[PDB]
């Protein structure tokens, strides 16, 4: 593996951005109707968790290639608005669902989700999002702006950790909590 | 002899200053420099990362591309965005899409250095260093502008061409337009 603290590496970047332009074409060709400019009417983003800031940078880049323009707000007036919700993984769908559920009270035009990963064997709820980029088991991974413990968001490929990294870590924590 | 000069990229944009490939071509010089810089810190994800502390919310853009160039220099980071985590003992690099005034992170720096972090250090995509109302100096620029209105890598007009690619100067016809209509709102 490329990585010495991870086993497997699960997608690359180069494969999440080839699925990410397919998954903006067919963006641009859903909205087509939207009239989407610019200042007067961009397709609003709401990116939701705190690592979902590397997806919403590649993402909206990407889209703004097919025609897509886009205005951006972050959770970590839409009223007749278009809003695309953004997140690095979908997993349980509680996070999502209460999202989407709030936005709806304020009457967007439309409502649609876009996930980086989903992990659709993970779900306490039933949820499908609109657009996924790429589909997991059910694994714990890091990378491509998703942490463990606030570390490993910037590995550019989706992977596993080693367990060691897990097994060091806890042993430097019990460690800190004694001294 | 007749000079000839290209039509802009984008009609929105009377010229393009950085492209998205002179940008990263820089940031990967700066990030050779912070890589050198903090090799005598031994940094590690989880026991001791750098701390990126990411000002103003257009910076997500330069915050995401500039933390995984680190990380291809061997910097590992951990994120916080202010647009806190303990900091005490921890190497802080504030990171800010563009430096004008001077007063964001004036007093950005000047509250984080209450916390006691180990050191603090500021690096910004866009200097515009003839803005300034106070005198201050990033530690790391990845490129310098004019006194000039810019949009794009995470700058945005009324919240719209954060997601241009390069940086550019935005035409005077868009904000002026725009802003009467603002008005008449
Ligand atoms: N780093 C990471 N990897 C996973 O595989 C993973 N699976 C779940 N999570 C935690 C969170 C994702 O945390 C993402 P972040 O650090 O805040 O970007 C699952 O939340 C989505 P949901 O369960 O409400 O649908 C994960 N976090
Ligand atoms: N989009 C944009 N282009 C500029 O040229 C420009 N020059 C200043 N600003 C506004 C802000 C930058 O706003 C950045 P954002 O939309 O919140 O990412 C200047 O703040 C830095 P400072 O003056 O405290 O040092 C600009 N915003
Ligand atoms: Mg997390
Ligand atoms: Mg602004």
């Amino acid at each position: 593996c490329k990585y010495d603290f991870a086993t497997s590496v699960l997608f690359t970047e180069a494969e999440l951005h080839t699925r990410m332009r397919g998954v903006a074409q067919r963006i641009a060709d859903d909205y087509s109707n939207c009239n989407l400019k610019p200042l007067e009417n961009p397709l609003v983003i709401v990116s939701v968790l705190k690592g979902s800031f590397v997806f919403t940078a590649d993402m909206v880049r990407i889209l703004g290639d097919f025609g897509v323009p886009t205005r951006v707000e972050f959770l970590r007036d839409i009223r007749g608005k278009h809003v695309l919700v953004l997140e690095d993984i979908l997993d349980t769908a509680l996070t999502l669902r209460e999202v989407v559920d709030s936005l709806k009270k304020s009457e967007p035009a439309s409502i649609k989700t876009l996930v980086a990963i989903d992990k659709p064997g993970g779900r306490k709820i039933p949820f499908t999002a609109e657009y996924v980029v790429a589909d997991v088991p059910n694994v714990f991974v890091v990378g491509y702006g998703l942490d463990y413990d606030q570390s490993y968001r910037e590995v550019r490929d989706v992977v596993i950790l080693k367990p060691s990294v897990y097994e060091t870590w806890g042993k430097e924590l019990e460690r800190r909590k004694a001294a």
